[PDB]
Parts: structure tokens; C-alpha cells; sequence
């Protein structure tokens, strides 16, 4: 379009003869996302709901990126282990971190999903050490209406990092940021949704109260839907990760859609305020097995690529099978290195759009029970 | 600091034998502005307060820079006239607006203020037409905690400008975004602060209720003050300016301080209410001559370099006068083509950094009256 | 306003409330008035004239959704 082109029809709230009043109004009245932050970006973005993902990031590790080469860690590996609770399964090994890098990488393509690359500098360090757990992207996992910078709960080693993934989308995407988290915590980026407008959260080392109430009221405004629900598990862990039941302070460790209204779920996940709400929604679960659960192979970190489709840990075999029998695809994918962090596969998945899927409206009028 | 000379006493929330929930905790309590975003940043930043202000941005304008050469413009200068409301002084002249922008930039430069300099596209557009305002760089002033995008209330081609100035920031000085405000209307930019905890809005064309609440909520949780006050005016005034009356929908263009506990202001500011807090506040009034404010040019749109010393239009004589009256040093800058749009020379600077300076109590404590 | 609300003859009772910028009863800057029948006055059945220093932006709304139609005031008058 040529700049002298342009006449006052381009202007959506322009009519011939609308008084000032009325042009000021109309544009007070104006949907953010859809006359601003989409058309300024020149795309469509946002991870919200359960419809078809189209586009992610992925970053392929250097040695930098292994939590347990960082001086601090050395330093003391029990602080750390401490913070994030997971089993130890030994050193982090560099050149099969890389391998199922790759698979994933696979992965997505295969199923028709663009993947971006991010990298980090050489020593990477924020203001307060080298930068630890960087490698999950989901923490950067981009909403309607935008970025979001995070206030981590747990691990000084992202403090920087949600910056940096948002100003690269900003710079790469030209997706615009929404909001600074900047009280208490919250990691939105691990969390998930089980509907269009329904998110489920935690209360937990990640996530106080005050931190949920900003995110929830900023996303909320740009979520595209005329309700916005946030379930809060309660679930009874001090750091990250309970060893003793498989109780995370992550809602992706905990539950996940595999379809419309069904859901894989941990056995430390659901309170009874929880189990009452999911069923009065109407709400199908399929339960994790106990021991994958607990052990850390993350049978709930999967990423739901479009209702009835996920990818999951190919070694988390016994939940793989229940979600089958519930009759969704899944597709296996070796996820061992990631796990000696906090977090697996959908963790380390920087979401980047997915396409509006099915609502609450949709998931209690399916009839099942 | 070398990578790996990096240690857990560099943690500031870290103390030898503390538990993990210990460190949580203090994680979770930690404030953002000094904890997050100065240090990633690696500056101060923000024009919150009445200071001293060190650091500012300005743009030269080119021929696009000029809002009667836009097409939609063209098109119809009265639907403009009718949204700016500005009285009609003739074309801008380019070479004298260049001029009277070299004059302010010497102006910064003689009083120890850094300038840094803005740029746009040739041919610069947004999805609606030309850019148009894109002059006024106070739209993009940066807040304590960080940069705003904001929610236009009557001028379409500042859609995508405060996107593009807060994206400087962050690629330029490093500067992270705080918040985009997504519902109704907000100018965060085109407000003044009169102590440092101590903000002037309106409720107008360029701000509803919604908006600035979403404004408000956001800058106290990174003001570093205890409180945080909203004084809000209620012009009578349909868009930008009132030409009968010198009324205006933005508080720069109605009153400011010029010295602790000293405001220059309009005539057409200042409802009952507004008087009363401002009365009950022991602020002192200086009162912008009734001729030089109904004729735009902008007597109030003084900028304050520190208290006691304002930049301010050198052809507002008459207010001029009352401001030194008053003991305050003005410096007398060229300011007539700026003035063809809804701005002055405050309008058009962006302010990046002032340092903390006197609060509501300082104010309250002066004995004067 | 609750006195006469409770003789008007009335279901309802509206007050809308102008806020104007002035100190004492006129400010001769702008023409705006302590007064609202130097401010306002219904002309016809949601017709009014109406003084260019008199609407805040609340009152502004206020008559567009209620469909007063406005008539300005000569400013200099
Ligand atoms: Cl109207
Ligand atoms: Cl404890
Ligand atoms: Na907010
Ligand atoms: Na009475």
C-alpha cells in the first residue's frame, strides 16, 4: 500500500460524518488484540486453550545450558537439589541432551509445526550468576495479546530470562509484551489450559496469590473470551518437585488436556475443591501412573498438539497406554536429559501460537459419563 | 566477572543453612524494580517524581514527520481540526521546526541533560495510514519498572508509536516493558507527576476510568513509594482542545510543577474537588496567563529539569514572568511549530531518567502560605 | 436531591452533576459558571443549549446515551 494511498476509510473507526465524541468513543471501544496488537505485529499469536499448535521454540543445548556445570551448583549441588527436588539420575550428558533435541525436533516437523531456534550467548549470566534452566522455553510461552515477563518463585538462574525470550519474540515475531509480573510470583509459562478460557494454576513455590491475580487480570482482558476461569491446585510440596508423592509446583507437571474435556492427571494433583469443580464441568480424567508420577518421568508433561493428539516421554509407558485407550494419538518421544531439570518435554516447548479450539461451553455439553 | 567465579553469596536471597522455603520465601518478597528490572537492565530508569532529570530522547523531524502532509490529512483537515481542536496557525514549516529542535536539543546539552535522538521509517506507516503525533516522544516517556504501551484515545496514527518507542528502549538502553494497556484509553505519557508520588491524569478523550486504573495498578507496584496518589482532573473539552476556553484532555497541557509545592496552571484546569486536594495539600498555585492558554501556546507545558528550574515556550511572556516571580529559573526555548499539533515542547520530549526527588510529606511540610 | 425526590411525582429522580472549572461564580477566562442555568438549559424535549466550558467527559456521556441533543452556545457570547 503506498503511503500517499492511504484515505480515511482505512481508519476502522471512521465513519463520514461521526462527530469527535462518537470517533474517540469508538476507538475508546476498541478490541486491543484485534485493532492493536495483532495488526501492529502484522500476525496472530498466543499458546491459550486447546486448539491446533502451529508454531513453538526450541533451544538446542550448548554445555552452558547444563544446570549442573554452573559454578554455583558446584558449589553446592545439595542447595539446588534442595530447590528443585527432582530424582537424581546422574550428570546431564551434553551429547544425548542434543539427540533427543533433535527427535523432538522431528517431532514437530512431522506433525506440520514450525520450529524456532534460541540461543544464548557464550557464558551466559544474569546479575546474580550463569543463567540455570534456561532451556525451558515454555517459561516464555507467548499469551493472546502478548509476552509476559516473569517473577520465577524457586530458580535465581531465570531471573533475565523471560526478558530475553520476550524481547526476542518482539525483535524476531514482532509480538508485542502484555505485562511485567511484579509481585510475588508467577510463571504463567508453566502452566496449562484445559479449555479456550480455562486456566489451571497453582499455589506453590512458583505462585503466590497476588502474582496470580496480576497475570490472571492482564491475560484475561486479550483472552479473546467472555468468561476467563482459573483452577488453583493446592498441591503439598515445599521446592519444585515432591519426591516422596510426585507433587510438583507446576501445573504441566500435574495435568494436561488430551482432549475435549478428558484430562491426564497426577494422583497429588486434585484437592477435593479441585475434584468438585472438574466434575461439575464435566471433566474426564485419566490418572498418570502412580510411579511415573512420582519417579519424575513427567507423564503429564505432555503437549497437547490438537485435541486427541499429544506428544509424550516414550518411556512413560503405563500412562501412554491409558491416554491411547482414551483414544488419543500419541506420539513417543525420547525425553531422559531434560528430566534431570525441572521440568520435560511440554517444559521446554516455547508455545507460540496455536489456533482458537474448543471451550467450556464445548467441553460440558459433550456427553460422556 | 568471570563465569565461573560466580558463587552462592551473589544470590542476595542466599544464606548459608537456609531452607528451601526460607529461600523461597525471600524470593517471593524480593521487589521488582530493584531486584529484576534495574539489574537485568543494568541502569536505573524511569521520569516518575519532580527531580532532577539527567536523560531524555527527542526526534528530528523529516518531511513525514508532518502532520498536514499525511494523505488522510489531505483527505479532510477538518475531521483533525475537529479531533486536535488546536487553532490553526498556518502549514508547519519544516525547516523551522528542524530549527527550533536544535535550539531545545543545545538547550539539554548547556543544562547537563543526555539527548538521545529517535528515527522512523521513510514513509512511515501503522495499519491505519501515515503515522501522525509521532513527534511527541512524551507518549513514550518510561515509567519506574519500566516502558508503557499505550491505548490512544482520538489519534489513530500514534497506533504502533508507542510500540515502536518502547522497543527502542529495550534494544537501545536496555529498558524492559512494564505493562500495554488493553481497555479503553490511556496517555500515561502525556501525564505530569507533581511530587513523587503524586500523579496528575484527566478523565477525557485520552483517558476513561478502565484504562487508568490498569495504568495506575501497575506504576505504584514499581513507584518505590509507600503511597501513591492520582490527581484527576475534568476538563470540559470533546477532543485534544478546547479553543474557546484552553481547556485540554491532557494534564501536561493543564498544569505542572515548577519548584516543590509550586504548580504552573490553567485557568480551565481545576474543578472543585481538584482545588480542594490541591488546597488540603498545601500546594501554591501560579495561575498561566488566560490568553497565552486559550490561544495554545502552551504556558503549561513547561518542562521541569529539576524543582526550581523549567524549560518552557520563550513566547509564553506573560507566564513566564509569573514563574520567575514565583523563584523559579526559566529557560526560554523557540517552541511555535511544535505548537500546529496537540503538543508543546514537554509533549515532545521523552523522559528516560530523573532522579528520585520531594515527596508529598516534603510538599505538605513547606511552611508558605 | 433526597428532599425533592421524595415530592417530584416521579418514579425516578436523576441528578446529573457538572464539574466546572471555575473559583468563585464566573470565570470570565472561559465562560465556565458555579451555576448550571449559565451552563445548561433544555430548549425542547432532548434539546438543550449548552455552554462550551460546561461538559466533563462523564457529562458528555451521560447525554449521549440518554439522547439529549445538544446545541452549543456561541463561545464568545
Ligand atoms: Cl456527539
Ligand atoms: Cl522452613
Ligand atoms: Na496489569
Ligand atoms: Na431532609
Amino acid at each position: 500500500r503506498g503511503y500517499d494511498d492511504w484515505r480515511l476509510s482505512d481508519i476502522p473507526q471512521y465513519k463520514d460524518g461521526i462527530s469527535t465524541y462518537e470517533f474517540v468513543r469508538a476507538t475508546h471501544e476498541a478490541d486491543y488484540r484485534t485493532h492493536q496488537a495483532e495488526p501492529v505485529a502484522g500476525r496472530t499469536f498466543g499458546f491459550n486453550g486447546i486448539g491446533r499448535l502451529t508454531e513453538v521454540a526450541l533451544h538446542m543445548p550448548t554445555r552452558y545450558t547444563l544446570h549442573d556445570q554452573s559454578s554455583q551448583y558446584k558449589e553446592s549441588p545439595s542447595f539446588f537439589q534442595g530447590l528443585m527436588g527432582v530424582p537424581d539420575r546422574g550428570p546431564v550428558d551434553l551429547a544425548a541432551f542434543q539427540r533427543e533435541t533433535e527427535e523432538l525436533a522431528t517431532a514437530f516437523e512431522n506433525n506440520g509445526i514450525k520450529v524456532h531456534w534460541v540461543d544464548y550467548p557464550e557464558e551466559p549470566a544474569n546479575p546474580y550468576g550463569p543463567l540455570m534452566g534456561h532451556v525451558f522455553l515454555s517459561w516464555g510461552s507467548i499469551w493472546r495479546g502478548g509476552s509476559v515477563i516473569s517473577r520465577f518463585g524457586f530458580l535465581p538462574g531465570m531471573v533475565g530470562v523471560s526478558e530475553y525470550l520476550a524481547k526476542w519474540a518482539w525483535n524476531t515475531l514482532n509480538i508485542p509484551p502484555l505485562v511485567a509480573i511484579t509481585e510475588g510470583a508467577m510463571e504463567p509459562g508453566a502452566c496449562n489450559m484445559i479449555a479456550d478460557e480455562v486456566l489451571v494454576t497453582c499455589l506453590s513455590a512458583s505462585y503466590d496469590q497476588r502474582g496470580t491475580d496480576q497475570l490472571v487480570a492482564a491475560i484475561s482482558k486479550t483472552s479473546g473470551t467472555e468468561e476467563f476461569h482459573n483452577l488453583q491446585l493446592r498441591p503439598a510440596v515445599e521446592g519444585f518437585f515432591n519426591k516422596a508423592t510426585g507433587a510438583c509446583a507446576h501445573p504441566d507437571i500435574n495435568i494436561n488436556a488430551i482432549d475435549v474435556g478428558k484430562l491426564v492427571v497426577s494422583p497429588a494433583a486434585l484437592d477435593w475443591d479441585a475434584r468438585t469443580w472438574l466434575y461439575d464441568n464435566n471433566f474426564e480424567l485419566i490418572e498418570a501412573d502412580p510411579d511415573e508420577q512420582r519417579e519424575f518421568l513427567a507423564p503429564c508433561n505432555v503437549l497437547l498438539l490438537e485435541p486427541g493428539k499429544v506428544i509424550a516421554h516414550a518411556d512413560c509407558h503405563k500412562t501412554n497406554q491409558k491416554i491411547r485407550d482414551a483414544g488419543v494419538e500419541v506420539i513417543e518421544v525420547t525425553g531422559t536429559e531434560i528430566r534431570k531439570a525441572c521440568g520435560g518435554i511440554k517444559a521446554r516447548v516455547m508455545q507460540i501460537n496455536r489456533e482458537p479450539g474448543p471451550t467450556l461451553a464445548d467441553v460440558r455439553n459433550r456427553v460422556w459419563r
